[PDB]
C-alpha cells in the first residue's frame, strides 16, 4: 500500500529529476535553486529547519512521489501543501492518496487547523481531485504566476481540522 | 510634504516602538522576533536581502510611520504591502498618502507588475482606504489569523501597473 | 494598571537581582548559571530560540517582575509557567495579575490548549494563588526537587484553553 | 544474556529504523528530527552533552533496542527513562530486562535518586511492565500529548534508589 | 531534438574544454579564470547568485554546447547573452536553435523585457546567426576589445518581448 | 582650484546623501544599496577591489562631489565614467572640471586606452558638458533603463587616449 | 552578616589582588595564569564550566574574601574546597564563618556527599580551624608540594554530610 | 620483551575495547567520555596537551595494554599513574612490568620526584603488586568512589625518585 | 607544434620535478616553498592571484616545459619572463619557441608594453637565445645572487610591444 | 639630531599625508591602496611580515619623513630603499643624513651585502643626492614606469657593504 | 625594598621603551617585532605560553625594570636569564639585587636546576655583575651575534639549584 | 652517490621510526611531540616557517636518513645543526657525508656565517665525526640535558663560512 517516508538527503536526485521535468522554477524553503548541487546546499543549509516538512511517497519500496508542506505557522496552525508526482506513474490514482495520507499527517500529528493549496486556473484536473479530497475553494489570485509568456490566475483551496476528522 | 526615506539601522528603535503598540507577534524577513537586540540582530542578518524593501514615512523630519514591500518575487512581479503608522498622527490621513507612495515605488522604480495586501476582515477602515486608494478584493482567506481568542478570516486586496499609471 | 513587555537585553541586570534574592539555582533556556555574565552569554545564545518567552512585568513604567512560558511545544500546544515578583511588592497581589496576562498571552496569542506549573507543596500560598486565578491540581512528584538539606514534593498544576475561555 | 553497551554513531541507523516504525516525531537532546543526516547532525552537535545517556541493549552480539536516560539533573539527582524494542522481539520480556538493566546503570553508578517515565494511558502493557519491574505510579498528566487526532492522558511513573537496593 | 538542461558542477571540466579551444580569456560571473580549480573555486562561490543563468545545450543526451544569461538585471529586466557551441558541430545550425531556446527561457520564464549580446565585428556568421533569430543591431562599441594584438569594434544587438512574442 | 581626493570610508555619509536626492537605486561595486549600513558594509566588503576608483571631488577643502571609475578592465583597459555634483553648485561648471580631473587621472595615471559614460537621451545638458569636453557619442541603447513608470534610451559616449593627449 | 554571592567577572581585579599577595602560582580551571588578562581569559573561556563554583566573600556589601569549589564530580558527589580572606581582615575570625557558608551550600544545595581541602603541614592554623568546623584528617601527602625551595607534605581533610546535616 | 611505545590515534579502538569491559566511567584529559567517536574527539582535543603522556604495553609487536600518566605537574614534579591490562594476558604479571617501565620512564626521562598512584580498598591484589614494585602506602581516602551501589575507600600509594634509583 | 596550456593544479608534480633537478630555492607567487605540499599550499592560496600567469609548455600532449610570468603591472604594463625545460628534452630548440608563444601571449593577449628577463651572467646561452629571439641589453645588476658560494651579476634584457608586432 | 625609530600604527596617517601629497600610486607590501583605510588594513595584515622594515624619520621628536626598506632578500642579503620627505622640510639636507641613517641600519644591523634604489631619470637631483652618499649608477630601465602621460626611464643605484663601512 | 610582580599587558609600552633605548632588535616568545602594535600582538598570541615568565622589577610602585626567564625547559630544568633596567637608575645596584629576585624564583618556586645568561664579551661590567651575584662562566660562543658592523663573541654563564641553595 | 632532497609531509612516517628507535623525547619547530598525528599536526601547522630546513639524505632512491638545520637565524647568519642516520647503516660513513652536504647547503646556499651542534660528551665517535668535517669545539655545556636518570654535559662544536670555502 501507499507510503509515506521521511525525505532523506540521499534521495535528492529523485527529486531533482522530478522538478526537472515538471517545472524550471523551484524552490527549497522560499529559495531560488537550478542545479543539483545547489539543492543540496540547501538542503544543508535548512536542515534542523521546521518551516517546512517534506516526505517521499512510496509504493513497495519504490520512490514515486514528493509531498511537501511548506510555509508552515505552528501560532495559526496552518500549512500550504505541494504534491509532485512522477509522469511514469500518472493513472493509478496515486496523487488522491497521497493528498489524503498528508492530510492525515498534517490534521493528526502536526495538529493543524489549516492546510491550502494554490493551483494554476488551467489545471482543473488538479482542482477537480482536491475538491475530489475534500478542499474547497478559498479564492481566485489575479495575474498570480507568469507562466510561459503571459500571466496565469491561480484557485487557492482550503479545508479545516475538524471538518476533515468527521469523514 | 509627506515623504519616503530608506529605513536605516538606526531608526529601529522606532520600529520596535510601532511593532510594540500595535501588535505582539511581529516578523522581519519573515523570522519572528519580540525584543530590540532580536530585531537588530534580523536587520543585521538581511542587510543586503533585497526581497523586501522598507521605508520610513516622514512628514517635515518627522517620522510618522513605515512602509513595508514584502515578499518581493522579481520574476512574478509582485510584492505584498504593509503599512504601520504612529498613533499620534491618526486623521491627517497619511495612510493614504503613503500608500500612494509605496504603490509609485512598486509600480515605477521597481516596475512590478502587482500589489496586494492582507487586511482582517473587522478592520473595515482599512478596507475602504484601500478602495479609496484603486486596490479590488481579490480574496477572502478562511481562519487565516488566530487573533486574541479566535480565529479571524482576512481580505487579500490587489492592483495592477497599468491600471495604475492611467490614474 | 499592570502590564507586560518583551524582555530586553538591557533588563537582564533586573532579572539577575531577582533570581539572586529568590534562589540560587537558576536556568536560561534549560541550561544552569550562576553570574550576570553567564546570563549575558546565554542569553545572547539563546537570541532567537522560539522555545521560551519572556515578559516584563510592568506597573506604570516601573518594572515588578518576570513571567516566563517554558518549554514551549507548538505541536502538543502547551508550556510550563514560571512567575517572579519583588518581594518589596507583596500584598498588591501583582502575582495573580501577571499569571492572568500571561494566561491571556499563551491562550489567546499562542493558541496553546494548556498551560502547566509546578511549585514546592511547601509555598501552599502559591497553589492558593494558582487555584484563585482557575489552575486546577493535576499531580504530585515525588522528591522531585532538592531544597535546601533534603527532598521536597511538588505540585504540578494546569489549565487548559476552553476552560479560560468560558471563564 | 542481554547486555548494555554505549550507543556508537555507527549505530544511528539502527536507531532511526526504530523511531520510523515506532513514531513519526523524535527527538535527540530535546531537539526534533526526522531524517537520517538531521539525527547524524545532531548526534555530532551534542557529542559531549552529558545531559543524556544512550544505550544499545544486545542479545549475543544482536542489536536488540536502545534505552535512553534523558533529562539528566546531577544536583536534584533524577533522570527520565525511555525504552525501545525492536518489535521482531516481542514475548522475550525484553523490556523489562532492559530497563532492570537501566536501573542499574542509574542507581549505581550514576548515582541517582530517582528514575520517572511517561508512558501513554492506552498502553496498559507497559504500566504492567514497569510494575512489574518496580515503579509505582505518580501521577496523570491530563491531555499531554496529541496523539494521531485527539489528546491523551499519560502516567506518570518513578522508582527510588534506596527502594531499589533493598530488592 | 535539441534541449537545455541546468549546468551542473559535474559540467564543469565539458565548460573548460570550450573556453579552452575557443578562448583564452574567460570569465565566471564577472571574475577571470585561467584553470579548471579556478573554475570550480568561482562556481562554488557563486553557486546561488541570480546574476546570471548558464545551461548546457544537449542533443539526445550529448552534451554539445553552453548558453549564459548574464547582467541579469531584475529591475531593468534585461540579460546579457553568449553563447558556445563545440565546433564538431558545424552545420547542424544549433547556435540559432540554442539561441531561440534562450529566447524563450529568458522572455516567457524570466518575464525579462530586452536581451541583448555583444559580437565582434568580424564574425560577421554571428551577426547573420542573430539577425536570422530576430536581433536587431543596436550600436558599435569603438575599440571595445584588444583582440590578438590591435583594438576591434563590437556590435552590440538587442531583442524586445513583444516583439519576440509576435513572431 | 578643484581637486581631486581618494575616497575615505568617513566620506560615506555625504556620498549617501548625495545617491539619495539625485536616484534612489544606487550600486557599490554592482551591488545594490539603499541604506547607510548597506554602503558601509559593501564598501568595507570591497576594500581593496581594483575594479573601481572613487574620488570625492572638492574646491577649497569643501566636499562638492563624487567622481567614479567603474567596471575597470585593465586588459582592454576601458572603464566607465560616472560623476555627481551637488546641487548647490550648479552654474559653477564644476561637472566639466571634474569630468576633465578624472580624464586625466584615467588616461595619464591609469593608463587607459578608452573612457566611456551612459547618460539618459533626456539629460541633453549632461551630453552637452561630454561634448564640450571631448566626448564622442558612440551609441544609443533601447529601452535599457526603466526610469519612473517607463523605459528611456540612452546615450552611450567615448573618448580616447590619444585624442585626449593631443588636446 | 557574613554573606556568599557568586563570582563576577567585574570581581576578577579583587580576585588577582588576592592571589598576588599570598601565592604566586595560581591557577583557574586548572590552568596556570600570572596576569590579570590570563586571568580574563581563562574566566571567559571557562564561563559555563560546571566544575568550578565560586564565591565572594562579603561582609556588608564590602568584598572580603574568596570560596572555591574546585574539582567537583557530580558522579561521587564530592568537591574540594579553597578559601582565601584578605589580610586586611584577619583576626575577625571569617575564615571558619566563610567556610560553614561553603559547607552549607555544598551540603545542602549541592547535595554533595564529601567535601575535602588540602593545606601544607606547616600550617598548623588551617589544621586547627578546619577540625574546628569539624573537618576529619583524612591523610597525609609525602612531598606534595614544593615550598620556596624545599618539599613539603600536605593534610587532607574531609567531611560528610550526614555528619553535617546533624551539628 | 616487554615494552612501550607512544601511543598513537590508530590505537585509540583498542584502548576502548580496555575501557569497554573494566569499567563504564573512563575519562580523556579530565573528560568523561562514553563512545568511541567521543574518545576520538577528545584525543584530538588534547593532541598536543603535555599534561598527560600515554603508552601502548607491547609484548613481540603485540598490544596487551595501556600505561597513562596523568595529572603531570612540572613544577611539583609528580604524575598520577594509571595501568590497565587485557584480561586476556592476566598471569603473565605483565601488570609489574609495565609499572616497572613506566617508573623508569618517569624518574628517568621526565625528570619526575614523585610518582603516586590511586587504588580501590577492595582490590588487595593491586596494593600487593604496587607494594611489590616498592610502593609505600601514602593515605586512605574515605568514600573516595561511588562503585556499583556503594561508596568505596581508596589508598593512594607513593615512590619518590632518589629511592627508585638506588634499587 | 608547440603549445601553451593554462597551468592545472595537477600538474603541480610536474614543475616541482622540474624546480628540484635546476636550482633549490624555488618561489610561488614571490613566497619561498622547499616541498611539494608547500607548493600546493601556495597554489591554494593564490589561486585567483592575477599578479603572476604560468603555462605549460606541450609538445603532442606531452609536457615539456614551463612559461610563467610574474611581477605583472598591469597599470606600468610590464612584466617579468621565465622560463624552464626539462633537461630531458634539450636540443630541439623548445627554449626560444616557449619564449615565443611568452611574448606573444603577453604582447597580443595581455596587452603588455614591456617584457624583461634576468639571467645569470654565467649563463652565456641564456643570453644569446634571448638575444636571438630579439631582447636587448637593459642593465647588469652587480652581485645579485649569491649562487653556490660566491656572488654573481645578473644581466637584464627587455623588448618593447611595437618592436615585437613589427617583426 | 636626526633620528630614525620604528614606525607605528598611530603614525600612519602622517604617511598618508605623505603618500597624498607626493604621487598618486602609492604600495603596502606590494599591494596598492589608495585611501587610509586601505592602508590600515594592510598594516594589519602584514603586521609580522619581516620583508619589509619602515622607519619614522624624526627631528626633535617632530616627524619630518619616512625610510622604507622593501624587497627585503635574507639569502641574497639586498633590500630595496626608498625615502620620503615631507615637503615642509626641504633644504635642510635631511634626506641624505635620512639615507645615511637607513644605510647605516642597513649594513650594520641588518647585515645587509647590498642596498639599491631606483629613481626617474627625470629626478636628477634624486641622482646627485645618492652619488653624493656614495652609491653607484648600476642600471638604466628602458621605459620602466608610465608617469603622468608617458613613459619614463629610471636610473638603479647600488652600494655595497664592505665599501660602506670603510667610509 | 626591589620587588617582582607579574608582567601585565598594561605594561608593555613601558618594555617597548626598554627595548627601543638599549636595543633595536627585541623578541617576544622569539618571535621579532619592532613596533608597540607587533608587541601587544605578540603577546596576545602566547598570552598562556608557559615557556616563558616575565617580571616587572619594580621600587616602590615604580617600574624599573625587566626579567624575563625564557626558553624554560621543564623536562631539563633550565631556564635562560635576560634582564633590563632603565638607565636613569645606574648606580643603585638594581641589576643585581633584580637578578637575586629571579634566582629566587627560578629556584624556589619553579624548582629549576640550572639559570644560564649570555652577555657580550665587551660588557665586562654586566659579567662582573653576575659573578658577583653567583654565576660562574661557562662558555665563549664565538662570533654569536653581529652587533653594528661586526661580529661579538658572547660569554655564556650559568649558575645550579644546590650551589645556589648554599649560599 | 649520497644526496639530499627536500623533506615531504609523505615521508613523516619514516622520520617518526627514526625519532623512536634514536630518542623517545623529539621535537618539531621546538614543540615536543611523541605520536604521529602529533608530528603531522605540527608539520602541518609550521609548513611555511622558515626558521629550519629538513632534508632526507637518501642513498639511490633510499631513504638513509635525517638532516635539520634548525634555529635559523637570517641576521646573525647562524643555524642549528642536528643528524640522524638509520642504525642499520653504520660503517659507511654516512654521517660525516650528510654533514658535509648540510655545511654545502648552508654555507653555499642559505649564506651563513656559522653553524654550530650540540652532542652529548659521551658520544666521542660523534665528536670525531665533527672533528673530521671540519667542525671545532667551541663549548662545554654543564648538566645541559637529563638523560636517562642523571644530568649529563654538552659539547657545543661551530664552523665558519671562509674555512669552509679554503678547505
Amino acid at each position: 500500500d501507499l507510503k509515506l517516508r521521511p525525505l532523506e538527503r540521499e534521495d535528492l536526485k529523485f527529486v531533482h529529476e522530478l522538478n526537472n521535468n515538471a517545472h524550471i522554477m523551484s524552490y527549497w524553503f522560499e529559495e531560488p535553486y537550478e542545479a543539483f548541487v545547489e539543492l543540496q546546499d540547501l538542503y544543508d543549509k535548512h536542515i534542523h529547519d521546521q518551516s517546512e516538512r517534506r516526505f517521499i511517497v512510496e509504493k513497495d519500496n519504490e520512490m514515486v512521489g514528493l509531498v511537501e508542506l511548506v510555509e508552515i505557522d505552528y501560532i495559526h496552525r496552518r500549512t500550504e501543501f505541494q504534491i509532485i508526482i512522477d509522469p511514469n506513474y500518472q493513472g493509478y490514482g496515486y496523487a488522491a492518496e497521497a493528498t489524503r495520507l498528508a492530510m492525515d499527517y498534517a490534521f493528526s500529528v502536526l495538529n493543524m487547523h489549516k492546510i491550502y493549496l494554490v493551483v494554476d486556473k488551467e489545471n482543473e484536473k488538479a482542482v477537480h481531485v482536491y475538491k475530489k479530497v475534500g478542499f474547497m475553494v478559498e479564492g481566485e489570485l489575479l495575474d498570480e504566476f507568469f507562466v510561459d509568456g503571459n500571466y496565469h490566475n491561480a484557485i487557492r483551496m482550503c479545508m479545516f481540522q475538524k471538518q476533515y476528522f468527521e469523514n
